[PDB]
């Protein structure tokens, strides 16, 4: 069917999907954008509802694979989006529930391990970095929301198929400790350049969010703490330049380049 | 003396450069932030007026080193400001005359050549990666706005120490030419690995713009397109990740390091 007015029931119930306390009550959220609606199919989300603007191309039809398609007025589509400007595909999707429970790592592993809550921009950014270096497995605190429409959109959808889980820190050390791989803190005031660290056998590094930076505790216990050079008037990069510059420098390792 | 309403004529003034027109027609500019302020300070520009808003601390007024220090309410503060949050502490600064032209490299310089506009959020995190990796000189379009609050804040004030010049692309071309650099464009089509590259004896990078592609004619001038690594679902990074990766491949070989 097609909805005109903003004010339909259903209009405001997918509209209140932009609260996390209303996505964990009914179990669905909403996936905003063609590329994004696309990227959360492929891994294997399921689509409850597809949803169409009065922009919509005929082949966006195709993404329904079955489910409901829902067309709303430019009004309501203005309603139920996040964003300044509506995508005019857009997608409820089942909110799936995440665990470390039985995850297994691949041979030398490359991991992220975000402490601290991260604010959605530069955790997107994060997010997109992990993806693009082809990180085994991203760990987040453990109120971290990976379903916003902020994450979602900030990471263009790299959030869905990435191996993300918000974990509480306790848990985190025990699920890293049951590996042989190496603790690698990365810190401006660490003692080896991030070149020297060995990461060739795999790697989890421990990286401070924005506002709170690397935990003592954290910094103590790791095996090695390394800073990325700082050459300029600037004192630290953006968190998520360190986790790009982090992650691509143990793939540069893994592709056969050598320790410094 | 302080000034109390959003109203008065000092403090219109004063919002009034938020404008690039309003900073050309008065060769004045506002750098918000104690940091920025300090590091606009240290790069020699001149401070006419150190702002001081309700929360300033007694430590700030020794910015001034002379100026007129003008305190501001809250109300006042918060008009003046670009931000939700604004800073207790701005300066206005005069416009610097810069020039390409008065300016000389080291001898393996490292240079980053940004083609096309670029967004000025995009533009001072860009600036802050160079900076951090100590890049010799950054050249941007011609018509690109360095003195915006958003490059300001983004690049937290490396903006004001670093060589950076908006250059039309017939002066960066002579610039290149006559400096003898090797160009190496990055592009995710490029035929070479970024690490496969010899940054050994100096390099310009060529960059577009984000959402911008790389010009035909520089693309295919140059002397190696390399790409970055992208093994998740996405096909391309941020400009300035791309760009911190860039920089830092080439500072790791310079340390020591040898291509892959
Ligand atoms: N040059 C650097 N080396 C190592 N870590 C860094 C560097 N710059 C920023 N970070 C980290 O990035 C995050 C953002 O401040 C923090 O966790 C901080 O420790
Ligand atoms: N994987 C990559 N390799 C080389 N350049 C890239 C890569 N990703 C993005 N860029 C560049 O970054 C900018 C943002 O799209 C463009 O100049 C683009 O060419
Ligand atoms: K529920």
């Amino acid at each position: 069917m097609r909805i005109e007015s903003p004010q339909n029931p259903r209009v405001k119930a997918l509209a209140a999907l932009k609260e996390r306390k209303e996505r964990e009550r009914t179990g669905r959220f909403l996936v905003e954008g063609r590329r994004e609606v696309e990227r959360a199919l492929e891994a294997g989300l399921s689509l409850e509802t597809l949803l169409l603007g009065p922009k919509a191309r005929p082949e966006d039809r195709a993404l329904a694979g079955g489910a409901e398609v829902l067309e709303l007025s430019e009004r309501a589509l203005a309603r139920v989006s996040t964003r300044e400007n509506p995508a005019q595909v857009l997608g409820v999707f089942r909110l799936p529930r995440r665990s470390l429970a039985g995850v297994t790592l691949g041979a030398a592993p490359l991991v992220l391990v975000l402490l601290g809550l991260e604010k959605p921009g530069n955790l997107g950014a994060i997010l997109r970095a992990a993806d693009g270096a082809g990180a085994d497995l991203v760990l987040v605190a453990e109120g971290v929301d990976l379903f916003s429409p902020q994450v979602i959109r900030n990471s263009t959808g790299a959030v869905f198929a990435l191996p993300v889980y918000p974990v509480a820190e306790g848990e985190a050390a025990r699920f890293l400790e049951e590996h042989n791989l190496p603790l690698v803190a990365a810190t401006p005031e660490g003692e080896r350049l991030y070149w020297e660290g060995d990461y060739r056998g795999g790697v989890a590094f421990l990286l401070g969010a924005e506002d709170k930076g690397l935990p003592e505790a954290w910094k103590r216990r790791a095996q090695v703490r390394v800073r990325i050079p700082m050459r300029g008037r600037a004192d630290s990069l953006n968190v998520a330049v360190t986790a790009a510059l982090l992650l691509y420098e143990a793939l540069r390792q893994r592709s056969g380049g050598a320790p410094l």
